[PDB]
């Protein structure tokens, strides 16, 4: 990564083995779970493209997903090149070259080049551009690797509501829809797939009800 | 977090992976237990809003609680906006803007903005405002996720008093009432739900008695 | 804690997570055992009241003891206020206020106030005053939570003396009496509760005997 | 390794034991798996030849492979000497000597000599030359120690496609062919060795299809 | 301990928790074994008396030994006071007081006093004096807690010599005799308690023989 | 060890506990295996004689070997004294004394003396002299503690060649002979003790064959 030194300049320092291993261990343990994305984001703080390929290349397993991601990274990169055309005429001696999708992916650029772009004034955030592609591609994966739809979430005849509400906001946690739609899902689908005994109870709370009151309301059921 | 550097200035530094993992592990092991709140408080020392969303977003499991907290954070934020109206006229060039509930929640503010407010003179403690909302919402959770009332705490016919007194100050530990009320509970409920054989013993100690003397008094029983 | 910086001044720095966890783990493993007190003492080196409440508040379990300690801390604090009356007239602009029992307990004082008192010249050792209350209250606990009296320590008919002498200085280790009394216990009670076969042996060593010679004397028995 | 000091010069510092042990542990756990090569590459950042022989010499087990590598290192070294002849006439007093294959392998050079070449201006990247030989020899090993050919990868009659596609890009991950050939393998071999029921399904998707659509297309099969 | 700071002065710094725990763990695992003494010695590098009482007081278990040590520490301390009488007349204002046995044991001295003596010019090595008492008392313990005499070491009728020679230099490792005596034991007792079949073999090697030749000589036996 | 400080001087610093423990753990796990020697060599970087006796004295177990080593260290030391006679006349006030075998073994020298010799200009490498004696004595041990001769390595009638070739370069790894002899062993003994079915196969490869081609040639056998 590129970090600030004591002297007050930005210099490159290598990433740590127990950081590396922590990246490995996350993937081992939580596979495609959503917590992987904030986790990634923290461990990618101040990271280079080069370090990001290192992290992706050091994965073992889940090769269908790893290929889907690659192909997303190239699509997003192809899109970078499309949206940002190359600039007019020859490159100035006094200046350094604009990046392409493949420089952002780290492929066509060298480390010193990656440090030039980020440390220079203005700086360009080629990490953050790759980061969105990674996060976007992470959404693709998460959405695919979900095994059950939100409509299929229902309360058992003997299942406590509580255990059901947990299941609901876990699956709701894997839905990516607008907040307004997710509000609609909350007031609607939760009660609808609730069991008759609690359903009866919840109808008596009326509208305007909040989760602690619903959760304490269906406790004996 | 925002920490003081050797040079004698306040600069941002990233939070550590074994700090992150220690946050994870606490939640894994002690779930909704009260020790989570001092623990949180220590690990949130010098932390940003941004770091606090990172910690909340990196949770897995207990999604009913995570949703209840979110909704508490937004309520407390809505309340921030209510209580503190926006200020008169346009924002000065010489000054930086006052925060809203969503800047405190980290949502509408950027990191550099979060560092401006905290490092500037006077500084504003947007961490500590979010921290109270988190702690308040933690009380809500703790109180809900308690499974047994203090009136339901009673001593068995063969159960040592000692094991009962431990149960009492654990449940008393999940009561949040004024100290005077909790004093009333101490002198009253403890003896009342104590078993006849020890109850008899405790009546002979009279009033004014302290816990070592009660605890040594009912030892053979 | 308040530690000395490289520059040569006393500044506050936060306590470490694997220090925190080491405090937790000690309590988990050795509960009320005496080794907890030196252990505490080492891990409390340079610690604030605030850090000491953090350590006490982060306990789980042993709530009867935790309440007994609290009540000891308040008694010792009540006693601080009694012994040291408030001072004559209004507080000087040029000076900072004298502490009360509750400032020592950390309750009524702020961190910056706790740093004022300790870093200022003369410094006042409010940590060490709370530390004695903690250690005193630790003695109360240790003495209560002992399950067996020193008179009840006796040597089996088939038990090696050696295993008995170990038991003796462990229980002697939980007696807090004057050294002279503990010397009296050594020469007296040890031999008296020793088994007839070894007892016979020990009578032949005469007086003036030391532990290696007693321990080698009753080896075949 | 040779690292940059705070003062702003390149100095040698020793490699760490938990770095050493992490190298050991990788080899223990993942043997000849491809993830070993990026892993190696990260842990070899700023490393000397001397440190690279240390890492190779500290291996236990897989001695057939260790010998194959040695013999590759000597072949690649023999090739260095061939391609780069020794230079004209005697060595200048003002200059330091050009390396041979054996200096690159660390064998004929001393540490101070290895630091002369790398720290001097222009610097020569004798680490990176050995690194390619190691990576090249790692490819030789990986290719040999593969146990199954890509043509032998086929979908079971009851096996989900998904589990098969994972197997495919794992084996494709151990093929080293040009990208164009690997594209040809993707569109061709995958469908061809797919089972009749899914094969039927995939024929209906037509051409132009992408992996999420294939993977969702054969899900019920 | 008292360590040298970067500035080039000797200052006190606290001992580390995983150092503390490493001391604990050694004692847990290897009890009275001789490896405990070099181990102790390394972990006591630059240590104070105060830190040495901390280490002794934090022991759990082996209380017979802990008492024997205490009593050795006081004997060695009584001996310090005997051998070094107090000095003539009153203590000079310009000077600091000479230590007693109890200052060396850390008991009557304060930390700042322990730092005065060690940091001052000439310095006095009160650590190293206590260290010898600890090591001396460690010898007492080791010698007592040995369970078997060197004369009782003999080779089985089916036991390989090799396994016997290991037993011999382990027990020889717990003998503390002059080197000349230990040489006498080597050439004598080893062969004498060797089994008839190997004994026969060893008689054929003659005198002047070394351990690799004895060890290869009795291999088939 | 003696390490370079930030200021740019060579100063002594103590070795770390998890370094110590890593030395212990190596010995526990890999006993007399050859990987112990590079491992030793890395962990002995910048080490003193004093630290080297500490490492040897802290061993538990393998006391026959520990004695053989001691006796090798003294032999090598006796040889140092023989080869390097003491120098002419009295020692100069302006100079420091030449070392003997016992100063190299650390026995007759003090730490400050060990730092004088190493830090002084010219420096003398008393570590590296002891290091060779340790490595030499390590060869003695390794060669003795080998349990099987290279001639006894043969391929089973059902054993894959591959598993046999691994055994061969492991045992070849414990042979210390000239490279030319070891080349002779490679082309000769490997094929000779190979099974008839593969032996037949290998005869068809002719001469000039390399290990990947032999290893792929006898794969179906």
């Amino acid at each position: 990564p590129i970090v600030q030194n004591l002297q007050g300049q930005m210099v490159h320092q290598a990433i740590s083995p127990r950081t590396l291993n922590a990246w490995v261990k996350v993937v081992e343990e939580k596979a495609f779970s959503p917590e992987v994305i904030p986790m990634f984001s923290a461990l990618s703080e101040g990271a280079t493209p080069q370090d990001l390929n290192t992290m992706l290349n050091t994965v073992g397993g889940h090769q269908a997903a790893m290929q889907m991601l690659k192909e997303t990274i190239n699509e997003e990169a192809a899109e970078w090149d499309r949206l940002h055309p190359v600039h007019a005429g020859p490159i100035a001696p006094g200046q350094m070259r604009e990046p392409r999708g493949s420089d952002i992916a780290g492929t066509t650029s060298t480390l010193q080049e990656q440090i030039g772009w980020m440390t220079h004034n203005p700086p360009i955030p080629v990490g953050e551009i790759y980061k969105r592609w990674i996060i976007l591609g992470l959404n693709k994966i998460v959405r695919m690797y979900s095994p059950t739809s939100i409509l299929d979430i229902r309360q058992g005849p003997k299942e406590p509501f509580r255990d059901y509400v947990d299941r609901f906001y876990k699956t709701l946690r894997a839905e990516q829809a607008s907040q307004e739609v997710k509000n609609w899902m909350t007031e609607t689908l939760l009660v609808q797939n609730a069991n008759p005994d609690c359903k009866t109870i919840l109808k008596a709370l009326g509208p305007g009800a909040t989760l602690e009151e619903m959760m304490t309301a269906c406790q004996g059921v």
